[PDB]
């Protein structure tokens, strides 16, 4: 859990502006959170990122999952293999406002975090999942206990979360 160049928003949340996959190598986390959709296909964003660095190890293990104890629900999680990248990844279904699923299940989803100590993890629902970045953080600040590493890949978006957190 080395991790390194973080700025630390509170007692337990600390974002840096990188990507969750070159964070991973570097740290070894014991835990790296995947934000994931409830079949565990990961077939681009942050799931596609991280199954690529596990060279497809990552899909064939979220199948064998899927095929023994079916689909997760928006807001919901499961604990498997970190392959190469850690410990352990957490594979957290945020809600796709995109599609119609619910914003408030966000709160429900950063609570898995609360089952691990330390994590490695993405901004939940951002980018294509089409909540409202800032959002995002104040519910991640608002509902993890547990210690934080929230890692935003994009200079632009970290600036601006920065600044609407500190004001
Ligand atoms: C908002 C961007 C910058 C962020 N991308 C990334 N953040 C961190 N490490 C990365 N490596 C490659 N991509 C990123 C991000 C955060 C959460 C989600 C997405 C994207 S998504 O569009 O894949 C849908 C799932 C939710």
């Amino acid at each position: 859990n080395s991790f390194s160049g973080y700025l630390k928003l509170t007692d337990n949340v600390y974002i840096k502006n990188a990507d969750i996959v070159e964070e991973a190598k570097k740290v070894k986390p014991t835990v790296v959170v995947n934000a994931a959709n409830v079949y565990l296909k990961h077939g681009g964003g942050v799931a596609g990122a991280l199954n690529k660095a596990t060279n497809n190890a990552m899909q064939v293990e979220s199948d064998d999952y899927i095929a023994t104890n079916g689909p997760l629900k928006v807001g919901g999680s499961c604990v498997l293999s970190g392959h190469n990248l850690a410990k352990h990844c957490l594979h957290v279904v945020g809600p796709n406002v995109n599609k119609g699923e619910d914003i408030q299940l966000l709160k429900s989803a950063y609570e898995n975090f609360n089952q691990h100590e330390v994590l490695l993890a993405p901004l939940l629902s951002a980018g294509i999942f089409g909540a409202d970045p800032i959002h995002s953080l104040r519910v991640c600040v608002d509902t993890v206990r547990t210690n934080v590493y929230l890692a935003v890949f994009d200079k632009n978006l970290y600036d601006k979360l920065v600044s609407s957190f500190l004001e």
